[PDB]
This record gives structure tokens, sequence and C-alpha cells, in this order.
């Protein structure tokens, strides 16, 4: 019965496990305040056909359990939302670097929300609950991790913050601690703050998750849990790895210092020498795998790159460890987007399009999301495409990759704190990745700053992303850091040879978005705290680059831009213009495409995306208010009324037949206080001369007064 | 192409071969009244890749065919509807234990609704045509099955009645039939219902179908066709089969007498036998297919589990026949729930949460479903979870498993008779499993029970579930039943070796639900009949031990639950307050979950899940009705109005310039009922003294009252 209770300044933890889901290999309940997370992981005995481990985490989001149905068409959880999406790829980022090197089973990591009481999120309890469930389960492991959330309110760094605290935040930062003070995980978003805050934010943050790492080691301590043993490992022997560096160290050097090569040209010559070592290598040990071949080849591969980096200080093209790539920028690509961005760097070319809307379109029909984390009150909102022709692949373009989703999500939070809080228009940015090398989703942030900066929004500043990478060389003793190296503009190549991603972005000024995807088990607070400095220096350099192609935003929207405009339609007119069931309204939006909301009773607000839009539009209710034909606006004019109803205090008589009758007073039909019309004589259909002194808006009726003629 | 008519007391039945899809290996269509059903049947001669019965039902639902249209977007019937996937588990279960043992051949039996009037029904049309193109196909087949429909009107037992009277029958019973009548599936709902009626219900079922049954004899005499030989049959040999029952009875027989295994150690020792002696037989027969060794094996094992428990009369755990596992239940886990439940039966662990919701969510639009079904009378729905954790397994999290949709609508059966009629809320029920052994849908539908008895909800009485298992000694050559013993509270290892399923919930009083998976190709009905009986005595037993957890619904609901509130927002700011096109109030529904309906034009209905947020909602509906600069004046002021305009059938004011102009008519400006304004000395931009008689809504005009100053 796991049961043990961490303090966490004001805020208390409570985990627990058994008594729920005893049948999984690990099952841990973590409770906070009233919020409960139950976490289940489950690890196969067979060894899955694979080069990797096949790690699955998915963080079901139960609706009910936060007291809402969910707005799906069946009322019930269908699908999943990006929120989840977002929460699970933190938890894999957060928990796969622990696992020992070629564990390739199946395992799949599950977590619950038992209960929500809205007072405080749930996501940074899973992440602790999963360190827990696995730590006490027999699947092996070199955990546990501990995680946090950090925030900051009128310069107080607060743990575990409320729903109301992060709204009131300046700064969202989550941190996963490792033993011995290793971050193995970090992401934050903030309102632009600047670099000193965030040093001493992490500081604070890591601190905490060493209490908590404390009571989990106090738990398994505990219970105790044995850990099972693997079928087999499967990393390559030691003896196929040495032949293949006797065999293959010097081409790949030679290959590897090649400074013209390019993206394709080393991947070729890469290529190529596999397929040669790989022959003979099965020449000498025909028993041996085809899996520990591959693996063994790139080991070697991989050893070599990094030592390169390590000595001679130059990556793969004598950039130094601070040189950027070559960078290009193009603005108003196009005469139809209302903002358009080509930005290039290196070889990566990502394109960006900004899209003015309708604020209609900015419903977010999910609710139990909305209402445990929040709105975002500026109506922003990105899409990231990453087709894949963008790298000479071929697949299908899902919304629903989640590798695609993780990257938009970060250029969304990059971008969010210099929208201005208040703008008559949606601003849908869609940035498409045409070339991708690495640090893509940076790239998409600029541009996207950029195709904005054209757009004409009058945004705070130009934002500028940058990825950092690093290399360290190892003691295998006790996998302490000997030595590291920090890389600027990332290449791709680096990328997967590479130990950590580091991807920040922000302005001149400060900081906003922030996520680090690292692979080592752990690395010191120092080596991150370097790489903030580095990161710094390149985006200042990046952004004095950028603003030679555009320094400030347009002083007025582009042409051709969206218009919103008003029109009045009389009540008569109203059942005819919007139709029955509104179908004319549809019909009308669907054809020209035109948005048309009703205001009031009498005042339509209409949304064009283009002026001639809007003059098809105009035309179109021009038509409608045409049929119902009223007459000329005169106020000294006499007309035939029509005698439709005998009311006591008026008749109801209409002036023209194109629109229904008015109250014809008592007071306005005869001089003296009559207060029946019979004693005018006045029957059913007879037509009588009353003066049109134009339509009173105060009660919808016409101003119609026949005591001006008795 | 054969016809045939069949009489069933007032109903007729057409069925006919041929004229219609004479390419497919079997093809039937079913008229009753004027709905006609088309069956069709497809069987490939190849041996399938599987190692089972590769056996696909669909049943789609053509709302054209039914006077409607499917309420999609593409208008086509996109996706599949619960209805649809409940119809084609009835159907798979209806006719799967028919097929010869071993024969693995891929097979879709396909049902089309030619045609739906408004009087039949199409369910029960659909499992005859089945059994008539099966029959008439060269499929193998030891069919024809019938199946009808029983309801019972005033205490009259009616075959097949009409949708019209389905709402008001108190019992709704399906039931298929084989030859000597047998019968193969049990579908039933039921208000409650005594024994007595159950039983008759099943005797006038059954003795219907041998009717039905005999006409669709002579159909197929009439047409003559010939079954078609398979490939190969996938029994093992017998010769194998006698090889492992010598090798491998004496361990086996000593795992399945102890008395100390869970549901793990009991596996797992079977299986580490099964390695074994899997070995042995390569062995001895290098030449038999890997598969038949494990079919073989398998098939002692299951021989011996169903022989020890003949002739001991103790089940796999050292229990008897009538015996069932220890039960705990435990209510309100968590605070910030309205109803929370944790049933456990022996292994198997079920969590139940109730969560209430405004009415609004509760609206099912889909036209067909309610032109068969009928209408809808109970606010209420429940939702059933099968996570893969629960059984030590890895799977894909997805709420359109087969599975999880019928056990959940045989919960939501289950447990119908007991709502209320009305309630100011939906009752959406939650059901999770945690650790799955079998039984899991009444377990499920037990705790559901307790955690709506204590969220508070009144329903009539308790609600108890539990499953029987049949174990039948075999006559080889007769095939009819020499010996038989019933289990009750089955375990998962029984069920799988079991003949049949046997799922029953009732109350203390009758039966409301009752579904009967059978993998016997027939059961007398006495077998049946004492198993009701049984049941009947264990459904007492877990009353009596769920009663002492908790016997009445609490006198309200919890302090969090939801709350109703109505406002009445003046009408001057009700557009201001709703905004354009309400987007206010999706806003306000988006931002914290508080739903707002329009009653009138004055009333609104606001429903929040806590008093917490409804507090949040109300803060900001009277900001929004406080906000503005025009607030409700006090009654009976006089205000010196500015007068904006002067007009014929009044006089337009202004009490201070920042409200709007109101039209101060003739018969309100003086006693004696003046109708020109100049006839007071009235200008552009005078002040005039009016008195305030409140705002009183009939056309938006606020009311003043110059009369009585004159």
């Amino acid at each position: 019965m796991g049961a043990v209770a961490v303090d966490l300044g004001n805020r208390k933890l409570e985990i627990s496990s058994g008594k729920l889901a005893r049948f999984a290999d690990g099952s841990a309940v973590v409770q906070s305040g009233d919020t409960a997370v139950m976490v289940t992981a489950v690890s196969k005995t067979k060894p899955s056909p694979s080069q990797f481990m096949p790690l699955v985490v998915d963080y079901r989001q139960k609706a009910a359990a936060a007291g809402r149905i969910p707005t799906n068409y069946l009322r019930r959880e269908v699908g999943t939302s990006d929120k989840e999406i977002l929460t699970s790829r933190i938890i894999d980022r957060s928990i796969r670097p622990l696992f020992p090197a070629g564990y390739f089973y199946d395992t799949q990591v599950l977590c619950n929300l038992l209960a929500v009481d809205g007072v405080n999120e749930p996501d940074v309890l899973a992440i602790n609950g999963a360190s827990v469930a696995l730590s006490l389960s027999d699947i092996p492991w070199n955990g546990p991790v501990g995680a946090v959330r950090i925030g900051i309110i009128d310069g107080e760094y607060v743990v575990n913050p409320t729903r109301k605290e992060m709204s009131s935040s300046t700064l969202n930062l989550v941190v996963a601690g490792a033993p011995k003070s290793q971050i193995v995980m970090l992401e934050a978003s903030a309102e632009n703050i600047l670099q000193q805050d965030f040093c001493h934010a992490i500081k604070v943050g890591v601190k905490y998750t060493q209490q908590i790492i404390q009571g989990i080691q106090q738990l398994v301590k505990e219970t105790g849990v044995t850990k099972r043993t693997p079928q087999k490992l499967f990393t390559p022997s030691p003896e196929i790895v040495k032949y293949t560096h006797k065999l293959a160290m010097e081409r790949l050097y030679a290959v590897f210092t090649d400074y013209e090569h390019d993206k394709v040209s080393r991947d070729e010559a890469v290529n190529k020498i596999r397929l040669d070592t790989e022959e003979q290598l099965k020449e000498k040990f025909p028993e041996a795998d085809p899996y520990e071949i591959i693996e063994s080849f790139n080991v070697v591969a991989k050893e070599v790159f990094r030592s390169i980096v390590l000595n001679e200080y130059k990556r793969c093209d004598g950039r130094d460890l601070t040189s950027l790539r070559n960078v290009s920028c193009e603005v108003d690509m196009f005469k139809t987007l209302h903002g358009s961005a080509l930005f290039q760097r290196g070889q990566t070319q990502v394109l960006c399009t900004v899209t003015f809307d309708s604020l209609e379109s900015g419903i977010k029909s999910d609710q139990v999301i909305t209402a445990i984390n929040g709105i975002k009150d500026k109506n922003f909102m990105l899409h990231y495409e990453f087709p894949p022709y963008a790298t000479n692949e071929i697949g299908k373009v899902t919304g629903l990759n989640r590798r695609e989703l993780g990257h938009g999500a970060l250029a969304e939070k990059a971008l969010y704190p210099v929208i201005p809080r208040d703008f008559p228009f949606t601003i849908r940015v869609t940035s498409e990745v045409l070339e991708s090398n690495g640090s893509s989703s940076m790239a998409s942030a600029c541009g996207g700053s950029l195709a904005l900066m054209d757009s004409g929004v009058p945004i705070s500043s130009a934002v500028a992303g940058v990825a950092i990478g690093l290399v360290t060389k190892t003691d295998p003793e006790k996998g302490e850091i000997e030595d590291y190296r920090l890389l600027t503009d990332i290449l791709g190549i680096e990328d997967y040879n590479g130990d950590m991603d580091f991807k920040i972005a922000g302005t001149n000024k400060g900081i906003t978005a922030l996520q680090a995807d690292i692979k080592l088990p752990g690395i010191p607070i120092k080596i991150v705290m370097e790489a903030i400095q580095q990161a710094s220096v390149a985006k200042k350099e990046i952004l004095q680059i950028m603003n030679k192609t555009i320094s400030k935003p347009r002083a007025s929207r582009k042409e051709n831009g969206p218009v919103v405009e008003t029109v009045q339609v009389p009540l008569s007119k109203r059942a005819k213009f919007v139709g029955p069931g509104g179908y004319n309204l549809k019909k009308l939006q669907a054809e020209t495409g035109v948005t048309i909301s009703q205001v009031d009773e009498e005042t339509f607000s209409v949304f064009a995306p283009t002026p001639s839009a809007m003059h098809e539009a105009r035309d179109f209710i021009t038509e409608i208010c045409k049929d119902d034909q009223e007459q000329q606006l005169e106020f000294g004019a006499v007309y035939t009324a029509t005698i439709t109803e005998i009311r006591d205090t008026g008749v109801m008589v209409k002036l023209y037949p194109n629109m229904t009758a008015v109250l014809l007073h008592n007071t306005q039909l005869d001089q003296r206080k009559i207060k029946h019309p019979t004693a005018l004589g006045l029957e059913v259909g007879q037509e009588i001369q009353v003066k049109y002194f134009g339509r009173d808006p105060a009660d919808g009726r016409m101003r119609l007064s026949r005591k001006v003629l008795q």
C-alpha cells in the first residue's frame, strides 16, 4: 500500500500505489488537493520486431471527470484534442531518455483523470505519476523523475500554481528533474520576460524536484520492487563495433571533412560506405543479426562524428560553434495573400502565410480544456504543415500527426506574446515547410513573424527563433559529463548524431518560448545556462539581419483585405431577408463566402474577405431589400393607407403593400381625442389618405398621422 | 427464385430468393408488411491466413429507405450508429455457433434495408434473412435458425409487435431458435417484470420459431441447393490430441486442482506446461502444422478443465456451483464527484462515476434511430470503458471497439427501468474497468447502481448483475446433452473453456436485462429455466451484500452539485448581453463551462456544474448588465429629459445625453391627450420634466409620463 506525502511549500502531493489496477505492471495514483490521476504502465515480455523502443504514451482526458460532456456529435469522448497530444508529448520527452539502451519492447503508459476539482491542473501530476508507476514496476529504468510547474506572479515564483494564477502569471514553466539535480525535460512559455528571471526560475524548479525525488525514493524502499530482466538487450556487441571502426573510420573521417558537401551528397557518401562495410561484416560474421550489423555501423558513424566536433571545432562545413547558416528573407511574395513571407535558412525553406478571418470562426467548442485551462484572449491560432516531399519522402499528410502538432504549438507559443490584445479579425497564420534540414519550427516561427510583420498587424517587436545543438564526451565509468561543446544553428545530421535539441525563441528584449528535447539521461544546469547565453547572442544576430528586409509593420492593412460592414434591414423585410429558418442567410453565406451576423433587430454585421465579395453581398442584400419595395422617405407626402386591422388605440394601416401595417394611433387619427377609430367611420380594406412622415425606429412603426388630414 | 410465406399469428412473413444480387453466394430478401430487407453472404474459397473464425457481420441503415436522411455533412451514411452495431452484434452472436468447427475461411454477411415503412422493424427481419441466405448458399452450416421478437402488452404476448407498440410494451425480447427447439441467441429488456412472465415469453418465443424454421426448410427443399466442400477443415487430428492427453493430463490436472492460484499464477503455469508439451510434440510429429499443435493442446486443456468440473463439482478455485466470489464495495471516493463507486468482485475491479449535466447535452439528432426504435423518456445514458491495461495488455485506446459498445448497451438496459421519469439534469454514468476477470459488464452495472444510489438520484431499488456459466457432457454421436452443470459468478478461465455466457441482471423483485452469449449449437429450454432460477438466488445474495454499504439515496445532491438559476436580462441590454450572433454567450459557455438558454425575451436559464462556476457566471452577467452607462434607474423619479427630435406620434427624449431617444407617445403626453408635441411649447434640444415610470418591455420603449404634469 504505497502512501507518501510530499511537501512543496503550500502544496501537498499524495502518491499511492496498489488498490487500483493491480493487474498492470505498474499502477500509481497521484492526488493533489482534490484532483487525483491514476497512471498505468504496461510492458510486454516479447522482443518486438523493430530497431527501436516502441514507447507509446497517451493521456486521455475524461471530460465527465471535470463535470462536462464533450461537445462531440455523439456526446461522448471521441477522438483526441491537441491539449491531450501536447501533454502526451511532454510526458514522452520526459521519460524516454531514461530507459536502458536497446530495450526494444512494447510499452504503453496510460493516464486517466479520476477526478478534476477545477483548482489544480493535472498535467504536471501525470508526469510524476508515470515516474512513480514506472519506478514501481519490474520494467527496467534509471529514474525516478520529478516534475513541477513554475509560474511567476508579481516577481514571485510559485510551484504548481492554480488556474487563476496561470491566467495572472507571466511565465508558464515546466521542469522535469532527474536524480543528482539533472534536467531531463524543459518546456516554457513566457510573456516576453528577461533572461535573468529565466535563470532564477530554473534553479528553483530543479531544487523542488530534488524533494519530490526523495519521496519516491523513500516509497520504493518501503514497498520493495525487483526489476525483471529483459529477454535480451539489443545493443551491438563490442567486437562488431570495433571491427566496424577499423573498417570505416578513415573513410567516414574523409566524408565528414568535405566542407562542400550538401545534405544529399553527404548522405550518399555515407550510404555507399555503409553498403561496403555491411557486406564485409556479413563476410566476417554471418551469424550476426542484421539488426546488430546496422546498429554497429550507426554507432561507429555517430562516434566519429562527435569526436570530430570535440577535437577540431568544425561541424560539417568549417562553421564554428557559433556561426549560423546563410539566412534569406522575402515578403509580399504574391498579390493575393494578405501576408506572405518566404523564409529560407541554409537549406531549410519555410513559407508562412497570414490570413485574416471573421471573429465567428474563433469559437472553441471544446469546453473542458477551456474551462480547466482557459482561452487565448488574442484571437490567434497557427497551422504547421510538414508535407512528405519536404524531405524527399512518401506519406500521407495528417492533421493529427503528433510531430506536426507539437512543432506548431511551439511556434504558437513563440508568437503569442506579441499579438496585440485587441484586433477586429482572427489572425490565422499558416506556415508550410518546403525543404526541411532541421530547426524548422524556429524557422517557421521566424517566418510567421515576418509575414505578420508585413500583414500590417501592429505587433510589438520581431520574433526570432533558433535551435541549439550540444555534443558531450561521456565518461563511461560514472556516466558524468567530461567535456561538452555547444552548437548554434544545428544541422539535421548534427541533431541525429547529437545528444539533445534546444529550441528557444523570443524577441530582441527577452524570451517567449522554450522547448528542450534531450536524449541524455540528464544534464547539469551549467550547460543549460550557457546554452541560453549562447542562444541570446545568435538571437540578436538573426534579428539584426532579418530587420533589413522589414523594420516596421505596414501603416495599413493591405488592399483587398477583409472589410466589415453594417446594414440596416427593416423588420418587415427581416423575415424575407432571413428567410425560413435563416436558410437565405446560410445560402448567401455559402455562395459569396460573406459571413453575416445579426447585431440587433435592424442592423446586421457583415464580414467580407474582399471588397469584391463585399460588393456581391451589397448587391444581394440590395436585391432582397428591393422586392420589399419601401417607398421614398418623405415627410410631407400623402399616400393611400389600406386599413388592415381596426384596433382600439388606432388603425393598423399599410401605407405601401410591401410592408406590414403600423399603429395609426387615435392620437394620430383625429385632432379630437378619439379613443375608437370607429367614431371616424373607418372600415377594413378602405383606403384612407394618411400623410407619410417617414419611419419612426423607436416603436418600429412608420410615422402615419391621419389627424393632420381629418 | 424461390418464394414462401410464413404465418405468425396476425403477421405475415415473405421470404424470396434470387431476383437480386445473384452473383453473391447467398442472397435473400425478407419482406414484412411493406418493409423489405436484403441479406447477402460471401465466403472465400481460399483458407484464411487467420487461425479462427474470420466472421464479419455488418448491418447498414440506409436512411433513404426509411423516409429519412442522415444528419452528417456529406449527407451519406458516413459512420455507423450504435444501433447498427448492436444489431450486428446480435446477428453475429446468433449465427456464429453453427459453423462447423475449424472452418477458417473469410465470410462476410451484409444486410441492406431495401425499404422501411413506419410499422414493422428491420432487426428481426435481418436475422431471419441471414439464416435464409446462409442456408441457401454453398457454405457449410447446421442451420437454419429462426428469429422472432416478443413483446408484452396488457399481459398479452405479441410476436413482432409494431414500433408503435414497443413504447407501450413493458418487455422487449429477441429469441433465436434452432431445430429441435434449441435456443441460440437470447436478448431481452424489461421493466422489472416477474420471473414467471419471462418463462412464458421464452416458451412462446421458441414455439413460434419452430414454425418459421419449418418454412425455410420448405424453401431449401424446393430450391435444392448443395453446400460446397471446403478445401480443408482445421480441426486437429485425433491422433495428435491423444498424444497430448497422454503427455499433459497429469500436470494439467495438478494445476487445476490447486485452490491457491490467482488468474495470473494459474495461466502461466498452464502456459509453462504448454511450452514443454509443444516442444515434445515437435519431436514426435515434425510434419504437423504448428497451429495444429497449438490447437491440440488447447483442446485437451479444455477437455480436462470441463471434465474435472463434472466429476467433482468443484470449480477451478475451490468453490461450489452455487457459491460466488467475495464482493467488496466503496462509495464516495472523491469529494469533487457528484457520485463515485468502487466495485470489486473476486479479482475484477470496476469504478463507476456519476456526472450530472444540463439537459441541452441530451440532444440525439438521428432520424432513423427514432424512425424505428421509438421515443426517449429518461434523459440518462451510460458510457462503458474497457482500457487495455485492465488485462495487462497493450492495445489502442479507442471508443469504437464493438465489445465496449455491446457491454455498454447491456449495462444501459440493465439500469434503465429504475431512472425516474423526470429529472432536472441528464445523468451521464461512466464506468471504467480497472481489473478484468470476467463478468465485468454486470459488475459495471452493479457499480453504476451504487454510484447512482450515492449520487442522490432517487431510484426505485438497487440493481444487481450476475453471470452464469454452463458445462455440458456432450454425446459425440447424437450431439444431445447427456449431462450439464451450472456455474455462478463465472471466472474468465471458466468462460473461455465454458459452453455459454448468461448475463442476467435485475432487481430484488424482477428482471431488467438479459443477454445470453452461447457457443454451443443449441440448448434446450429447460436448461435456461434452471439458469434463471439459479441466477435469481445469487441476485438476492449480491443485493444482500450491497445493502450493507448503502440502502437509500442521499437526502439531496452534493453541495458542489449542479445549480439552476434564471436571470432577468433587461431588453435594452439584451443585444449587448447576447452580442452579434450570440458570440458573448458562446464565449461565456467556453470560458466557465456555464451554459445559457433563452427562456424568453427577458428570462435566461443558466445551468452550472458547480456553485463556484455559477458565481463566476453570475458576476460576469451582472457586470454585463451593469457595465452599461444606461442602467435601470429608480422607479418613479422625474428627469429633465432633453428633446432630441419632435415628431407626430410623440416626442423623442433622453433623460441625460448618454441614453437613447425614447418615444413618449401622445397618449402619454397630456391628460387631454394632445397629439402634437408643439402644443406644449416643446422645441429641439429643449429639456422637459417627465416622470420615469420604469421600463416595461413591450416594444423597447422606456416608460415616461408627461400627461400628469399637464
